[PDB]
């Protein structure tokens, strides 16, 4: 079995949590928002992986990109929020500063927009992260954290665009 790490990035409240716990506990569950560490075996392809995702602090426009990240993770799951337009504007910046840091390295990085059960709440259209993630050349999905089937389908869907590299 191989060994991958995956950083998951985003706003506050965008369900940075929420998404890796229906993914590891299979269940929607509360009770972090300090970084934590999962670790998670899964088949991808008839391949077997063990996962460490770490569900990072949380960033801002202004926090600082921490460089542990860079130095040890095999893809990013950028995650904002459809019922909001600042963790979307936000994601944009974390991008840039993904890489400034990693410099270009070809990493395997994608866009999911979280909280899509929310229709009544949503602001951002799927249409409009989609264009986003193609002029990034990254894999986009929208998932909700209480759907199991689309938790799990953002996280092989990074360890689809790890092998590709
Ligand atoms: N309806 C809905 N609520 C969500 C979803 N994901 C997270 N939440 C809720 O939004 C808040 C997000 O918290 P959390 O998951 O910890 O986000 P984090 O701060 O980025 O780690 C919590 O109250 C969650 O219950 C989702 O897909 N759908």
């Amino acid at each position: 079995s191989k060994s991958r790490k995956i950083a998951i990035l985003g706003y506050r409240s965008v369900g940075k949590s929420s998404l890796t716990i229906q993914f590891v506990e299979g269940q929607f569950v509360d009770s972090p928002t300090i970084e934590n560490t999962f670790t998670k075996l899964i088949t991808v392809n008839g391949q077997e992986y063990h996962l460490q995702l770490v569900k990072t602090a949380g960033q801002d426009e202004y926090s600082i990109f921490p460089q542990t990240y860079s130095i040890d993770i095999n893809g990013y799951i950028l995650v904002y929020s459809v019922t909001s337009i600042k963790s979307f504007e936000v994601i944009k910046v974390i991008h840039g500063k993904l890489l400034d840091m990693v410099g270009k390295v070809q990493i395997p990085i994608m866009l999911v927009g979280n909280k899509k059960d929310l229709h009544m709440e949503r602001v951002i259209s799927y249409e409009e992260g989609k264009a986003l993630a193609e002029s990034w050349n990254a894999a986009f999905l929208e998932s909700s954290a209480k759907e199991n089937q689309t938790a799990v389908d953002v996280f092989r869907r990074i360890i689809l665009e790890a092998e590709k590299l």
